[PDB]
């Protein structure tokens, strides 16, 4: 039995649509915000204003998801080990609620930050080789829903972008709200990194299962 392309929490139609809409609204608001317009030179090398919805042109089609373990049908290291865990097998097909704490944007990716519960964290892989960007941060910090990518950006970048943002927030808690959007306060972590910290945690319903391409 070969494995999925990856395991993860696949948002329901309703949840996906709601989160997708919130993301689109955020990109729109952020692109119209003066704090962002002034900092456009740290975001692109090209010279007006930038519609971020077109900037993040590569978007997931259909239902949004929060990936746990990328398996590539068993070719990814640790894939077999992850899939054979009892909690994975037991949780397969089960419904969960994911807590979205923030939306974020970088020159590469737009996404939503997922804060996993302890129960859900048991489904988070503990692999042998880690990205060093996760050092000193709690397990599962990388948890995210990808909303969009710049044209030449590759997958798994959104997870990396998020960790880079979070290891800015831990060291400095960096920003007083440069703006106050209606869903929360807006942070500018420099270098084209933006974060909307939601006053209000968004809850999305999802199913833990495997995607097979
Ligand atoms: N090396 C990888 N490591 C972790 N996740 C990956 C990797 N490659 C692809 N993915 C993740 O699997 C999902 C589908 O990827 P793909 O479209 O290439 O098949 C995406 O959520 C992507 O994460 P991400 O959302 O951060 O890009």
């Amino acid at each position: 039995d070969f494995l999925p392309l990856y395991f993860g929490w696949f948002l329901t139609k309703k949840s996906s649509e709601t989160l997708r809409k919130a993301g689109q609204v955020f990109l729109e608001e952020l692109g119209n915000h003066k704090a962002f317009k002034k900092e456009l030179r740290h975001f692109i090398s090209g010279d007006e204003k930038l519609e971020l919805v077109s900037y993040f042109g590569k978007r997931p089609p259909g239902v949004l998801h929060c990936t746990t373990k990328f398996c590539d049908y068993g070719k990814a290291a640790g894939a077999e080990e992850y899939a054979q865990q009892e909690v994975v097998k037991r949780s397969y097909g089960k419904a969960f609620k994911l807590s979205i704490s923030a939306l974020f944007v970088t020159p590469k990716t737009a996404g939503a930050q997922v804060v996993l519960t302890d129960q859900e964290l048991q489904l988070w892989p503990s692999d042998l080789d880690k990205p060093s960007a996760s050092e000193g941060l709690p397990p599962g910090s990388r948890a995210h829903v990808t909303l969009g990518c710049a044209a030449d950006v590759q997958p798994a970048q959104t997870g990396l972008d998020l960790l880079d943002i979070l290891q800015q927030v831990k060291g400095g808690s960096q920003g007083e709200a440069v703006g106050e959007l209606p869903r929360g306060k807006l942070y500018s972590l420099g270098k084209g990194r933006w974060m909307l910290s939601l006053t209000k945690k968004m809850e999305v319903k999802a199913i833990f299962t495997g995607y097979y391409g």
